[PDB]
């Protein structure tokens, strides 16, 4: 689990979203595994507006933060699961690192702020859903 709280928004993995999240839907995108919902409290997370390719992420399956190098956001093929069939997920960034399904939601951070959240993984790889392009999270 895990979410980003910025301003009047909550950013979660679309596969892990709750009933409240859908009842207060702002935006959702299946191809990105992203869901944004409205909140009754003001969020304090800073979203990075950058080109960074290095950061640190939280891996709850290890109770540790890991520094990683990661790829530019792109379309990557993701194996079929119980939430989605076999498809290309967009805005996805891969890194070499420990990952487990319950690890989705873990924040990826750089010097500039929050980059995105854990969304895919397996075989010594971890994939992060990018949120740096969503300029409206600040306006
Ligand atoms: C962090 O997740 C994992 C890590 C290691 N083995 C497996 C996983 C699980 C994973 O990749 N998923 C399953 C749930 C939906 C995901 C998606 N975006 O389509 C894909
Ligand atoms: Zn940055």
């Amino acid at each position: 689990s895990g979410a980003i709280y910025v301003g009047n928004y909550r950013v979660v993995n679309r596969h892990l979203a709750t009933h409240n999240d859908w009842a207060n839907l702002v935006w959702e995108d299946s191809s990105r595994d992203l869901l944004v919902s409205s909140t009754t409290a003001q969020g304090c997370d800073t979203i990075a507006r950058c080109d960074c390719q290095t950061g640190v992420y939280y891996c709850s399956s290890r109770r540790k933060h890991y520094p990683v190098s990661f790829s530019k956001p792109s379309l990557i093929f993701v194996e079929a699961s119980e939430y989605y069939p076999a498809r290309y997920q967009s805005h996805l960034m891969l890194a070499v690192g420990h990952s487990e399904p319950g690890d989705c939601g873990g924040i990826l951070r750089c010097q500039h702020g929050v980059v995105g959240i854990v969304s895919t993984g397996g075989n010594g790889l971890v994939g992060f859903a990018d949120v740096r392009d969503l300029l409206w999270l600040d306006e």
